């Protein structure tokens, strides 16, 4: 499984949007799926 | 009479709110009323 990430949590705050409010904006970006299909096995309870 | 206040003054400004404009925003918080109803007397122009 390969996780791709940007190793920072970018933070934004703005009184400028709504004058009595601060409206914190915190975000980071991340993505991933499997990368080696033969490297992960599962268990199904079907049959 | 009792005055409650904070001595600071906040001078928020924002070209980000109205794009041809600046919107100088100033706020100081202050509050109070009478604390002793006996310490003060008035003069009413009536009979």
């Amino acid at each position: 499984y390969t996780i791709a990430e940007r190793p920072d949590l970018r933070v934004l705050r703005d009184p400028f949007s709504a004058k009595p409010h601060v409206l914190f904006y915190a975000s980071k970006r991340v993505g991933g799926d499997v990368s080696d299909f033969a490297a992960i096995k599962l268990l199904k309870f079907a049959a």
